[PDB]
């Protein structure tokens, strides 16, 4: 194992100003293939934790998979999440999202924090997601798309639908940011679909508004998304509506994987 | 009126090599607003020529609208189409396609020539379309997307659906290029979504494979598309299945608008 990875001051400034940031080539192909293979196994035996008719999402895999439980403690990831949240951290949510070639949905503009505040009891937006690129993310395979700086407009009052947590997981969403709001935000800030090669990591703020469109390429777009939360900002488990595999309840501070002979 | 517009040798080379080409800022805002206003009138009274539940397409407007009949003979357009097709030309098809803000469909990969050969009797791919930008075309408002150089692989054998011309106009298409074909083409050539400001013109070859995704922006994307065909390559009206407003039958060579006091 190396020195723990840190963002440079420039990277940090870029992250806070925009609310997202791509580090290119964090993992190699061999590491990425190990993650691809484990993701396929979870898609195949995830059960109620899966989302679809062909499988498209799985939730909570770091609680059940040894590979994924080590991934979240990796020295390429955990220290940056400590650095950005300025705290010890733990994993609130883990999920894999594949958009297969010539497939996919329009994911309505939204803020993760909005769901986590109302569904899970997250007190403050002191959280972020790391989306590992299992495939090259381009213009055409349905990249996550953001309003840069749009996290600074706090949580935005949103159109609310559904009952329970049934449509938290699906592309028609329970909390969709208004059309009139979006225009203002976008007139003001613009739109960015960060791109990069396989093995890249895209860090994004819990309150950044984001969306994506379908994949019109012949290449799949697999993403592993790890949502780190600050231990100080642990969710209020008394207001909690959802289960462990969507919203974690073990708030033990994580420590990084140590170098071992196995 | 000016000297007639021509592409530079570089532009022409770029067009033939890639099969598409954007000229920026061909029309001003005032010209574009005249076209917007006329398009709204056609969307409202086009009748059977319209396509939808909210209006999204209209076909054949240059046969019914004085503004649109002059547009096709404009010295910003007609001479480039002469230049690229190396012939006198006429309009085979005219259509307006709006993708409203937060709206739109995935348009499956396709080749226009494939439809025009089989539906209308077009002997050779000696045709092209000029798509005038009524709005700024960006990454996020569903730009027409192309395989550069993909016109040189001739007409590609395609999956065929429907009966009649019912699903020629709609986003699930009668002639959809295969998934396996596309991957090969794309592995080989890549993908480009030409962009530009309002009043731009995007010229593209009749055989270039193209597609688009929905508009996830708060801005509309209106396009006027004029399909010029070579007079020598006029359609065989004996194999013709569709009506005047989809496939024209007056093959008179066009001449440009002359400067008049009105
Ligand atoms: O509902 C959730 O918790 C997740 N799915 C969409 C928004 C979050 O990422
Ligand atoms: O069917 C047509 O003739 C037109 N619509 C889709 C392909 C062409 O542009």
């Amino acid at each position: 194992m190396e020195p723990h990875d840190t963002l440079s001051p420039a990277q940090v400034d870029e992250y806070r100003k925009n609310g997202f940031l791509v580090q290119e080539h964090v993992f190699d192909e061999e590491e990425i293939e190990l993650l691809r293979a484990e993701a396929a196994q979870e898609f195949a035996s995830g059960g109620e934790r899966v989302t679809v008719g062909i499988v498209r999402g799985v939730h909570g895999c770091h609680l059940y998979s040894e590979v994924f439980g080590r991934l979240v403690r990796s020295p390429r990831l955990l220290p940056i999440a400590r650095q950005l949240l300025r705290d010890d951290v733990y994993v609130h949510q883990f999920k894999i999202n594949a958009k297969r070639a010539f497939k996919g949905e329009v994911w309505e503009w939204h803020q993760d924090y909005t769901f986590w505040h109302h569904e899970d009891g997250m007190p403050a937006p002191r959280a972020l997601s790391a989306a590992i690129f299992l495939d090259e993310v381009t213009e055409f395979n349905g990249p996550l798309t953001f309003v840069p700086g749009g996290h600074g407009s706090g949580m935005i009052d949103a159109d609310v639908k559904g009952e329970g947590w049934a449509n938290t997981l699906t592309a028609s969403l329970k909390y969709s940011l208004d059309v009139e709001t979006m225009r203002g935000l976008i007139e003001r800030n613009g739109m960015v679909a960060p791109k990069g090669p396989r093995g890249s990591v895209l860090w994004f703020d819990a309150n950044i508004p984001h969306s994506s469109v379908p994949n019109i390429s012949p290449f799949d777009r697999g993403l592993v998304l790890i949502t780190y939360n600050s231990v100080e900002n642990k969710t209020d488990v008394t207001r909690g509506t959802r289960p462990e595999w969507l919203a974690a309840r073990d708030f033990t501070p994580l420590t990084a994987l140590q170098a071992t002979s196995f």
